[PDB]
């Protein structure tokens, strides 16, 4: 029950030695999500998508991504603290609720995109977006998951034809797959067995519904695409007539990063009250160390 600055509360989930308990942060009050990582069991394969993800998390700060507010380590175990998205599943909520009406699909949509292609910018590819792998915060923002089962139906074409598979344009492939599912709620590509799952996915061809707008239809013509060259840039898919409904005053831009604020002097006092040191403090953030001093500021700006 008893971390760092931490009261470990419930547990949102067990799995793969890896336990997520929810906590909160003990000199702020502010709940977090903390991922129980045992590094003993983890295959020598399953350790470096641990680190490739630990050095991701601490490069991406964006309001719909699961941001990394703490790294505890230990040599058997791995404390992961992050953001707590109290929403759940988008998985979840789509057979809860079922289908989104085009209206909420797209205020969804637009963040899922602003942030994949955020994610692109830094040259960083998911390569495995699911609904499973979408959250919802307390305001239904989406808060995209981990990067390292309902994955096969997001697969991209050249996955069945052995071509390369390293590229972005892999997950401009699967958000086509996300946004039908948003606004269907159901798989385009789908099948009994995998031969069948293939047979569809390398076709390219979808069932379209009824109730379908003409511009999301064509949406999903500039992701679902064959060839991956012939897939149009997350960039240039964000000036869509379809994502800017009702944003004919903000297009959807590039996420620009904001510049950094190491020296506020509300959370500067409160942690030199704290017992922390200025010195420490700007070290600590400079240093993008994500150390109990940097959790402790990271948390106090909300
Ligand atoms: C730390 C982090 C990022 C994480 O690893 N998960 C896990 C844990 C359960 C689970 C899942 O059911 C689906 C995706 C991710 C996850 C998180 N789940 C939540 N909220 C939640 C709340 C109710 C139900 C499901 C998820 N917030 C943050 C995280």
């Amino acid at each position: 029950p008893h971390i760092g600055n931490y009261r470990l509360l419930k547990t949102i989930g067990k799995g793969n030695f890896a336990k997520v308990k929810l906590a909160r942060h003990i000199l702020t009050g502010k709940e977090v999500a903390v991922k129980i990582i045992d590094k003993t069991q983890l295959n020598s394969s399953s350790l470096q998508k641990l680190f490739r993800e630990v050095r991701i998390m601490k490069v991406l700060n964006h309001p719909n991504i699961v941001k990394l507010f703490e790294v505890i380590e230990t040599e058997k175990t791995l404390y992961l603290v992050m953001e707590y998205a109290s929403g759940g599943e988008v998985f979840d909520y789509l057979v809860a609720h079922g289908r989104m009406k085009e209206k909420e699909a797209r205020a969804k949509f637009r963040q899922i995109v602003s942030a994949v292609q955020y994610c692109h910018q830094k040259f960083i590819v998911h390569r495995d977006l699911k609904a499973e792998n979408l959250l919802l915060d307390a305001d239904m923002n989406i808060k995209i998951a981990d990067f390292g089962c309902g994955s096969p139906p997001y697969a991209a074409p050249e996955l069945f034809q052995g071509k390369k598979y390293d590229g972005p344009e892999v997950d401009v492939w699967s958000l086509g797959v996300i946004l039908y599912t948003l606004v269907s709620g159901s798989l385009p590509f789908d099948g009994q067995n995998l031969k069948e799952l293939r047979e569809r996915v390398l076709r390219g061809k979808y069932r379209i519904p009824f109730y379908m707008s003409t511009d999301c239809e064509n949406l999903l013509k500039k992701f679902l695409i064959l060839n991956p060259s012939k897939r149009g840039t997350l960039e240039q898919i964000m000036k869509d007539r379809w994502m800017n409904v009702g944003h004919e005053d903000d297009e959807l831009k590039p996420y620009v990063e904001p510049l950094p604020d190491y020296k506020d002097p509300r959370r500067t006092e409160l942690m030199v009250s704290m017992g922390y040191t200025r010195e420490e403090i700007q070290d600590s953030l400079v240093g993008q160390r994500y150390n109990e001093v940097m959790a402790t500021y990271l948390l106090l700006g909300y």
